[PDB]
């Protein structure tokens, strides 16, 4: 179980001798963001990200900063990027998670249209559901599950990032979450089906540029997003599964997960296909 701190609890405290930075990749919300290397305590040297909380900070923002971390360390799981630790000791204040060569799912997506193979594409969507299994299991609701907040690895391993919402975005929320704030492992479920749209759409944005006012109203209708070129006919019922309008319907993680090791079974099974405007369920 996932315990809402809203921390040196979940999270370790580097020493930073042990870090170094190679390369700096841009602003994020706090601070910088850059790449480097990290020397374990028993002397193996890893890649990781480092994350740093600008100088002159506010005590809001630190809170805000760490307070991912303190969301990261509670979960040990391979389809969740893994946070190495913090340094609070010292200032600039960081957190240190796992390197990611191949960055953000959809902008990585969007370089290589058409580019993998549906297996390819299967084995990611799998991993990313993997992960939400646990977060579910552990009684945290994402918030933010979108292929921008998924980070995919030099092997193409596909993790859940971006802590930054979640406890125990309205293209990737579901209806009872926009209508009423009704969050539960459900909606979670929802924003996965649009990711499962987003992966096999090479990172098309979900409903493109419709007006906000118009996305809500549409999914409430019960339009939804057209089957991406080329989708598989198993996987275009599963976006369907996830967007079922009454929220006890949809699929728990878990069968998520079964049902993407059937089709990575048998793959077959994907050779049977379907056949910008939305299509009434």
């Amino acid at each position: 179980t996932y315990v809402d701190p809203h921390v040196h609890e979940f999270a370790k405290e580097l020493d930073a001798t042990n870090i170094s930075i190679d390369k700096v990749v841009g602003a994020g919300e706090f601070g910088e963001v850059c790449s480097g290397r990290l020397k374990l305590p028993s002397k193996k040297e890893i890649s990781v990200a480092i994350k740093t909380l600008k100088v002159g900070y506010t005590e809001k923002q630190r809170r805000d900063f760490l307070g991912e971390a303190s969301i990261m360390g509670q979960f040990d799981h391979p389809n969740i990027i893994r946070l190495e630790g913090v340094v609070t000791k010292s200032k600039p204040v960081m957190i240190v998670t796992e390197y990611m060569e191949n960055g953000s799912l959809d902008s990585f997506l969007r370089k290589h249209d058409a580019q993998f193979t549906v297996i390819q594409l299967v084995g990611m969507l799998r991993g990313i559901a993997s992960g939400m299994k646990y977060l579910s299991d552990m009684g945290y609701v994402h918030r933010d599950l979108a292929a921008r907040n998924i980070l995919i690895n030099s092997n193409l391993v596909c993790k859940v990032s971006d802590f930054g919402l979640s406890r125990v975005p309205i293209r990737w929320t579901s209806p009872e979450a926009i209508a009423y704030r009704k969050f539960t492992s459900a909606s979670d479920v929802w924003s996965y089906g649009i990711v499962l749209w987003e992966v096999m759409s090479y990172g098309e944005r979900p409903y493109w540029e419709m007006s906000n006012q118009d996305v809500i109203k549409a999914v409430d209708e019960g339009y939804r997003l057209p089957p991406p070129m080329d989708c598989p006919a198993a996987l275009y019922q599963l976006m369907l599964d996830c967007w079922q309008k009454d929220r006890n319907n949809r699929p728990k993680f878990e069968q998520i997960v079964s049902i993407l090791d059937k089709l990575i079974r048998n793959p077959g099974s994907l050779k049977i296909i379907t056949s910008s405007n939305l299509l009434l369920d």
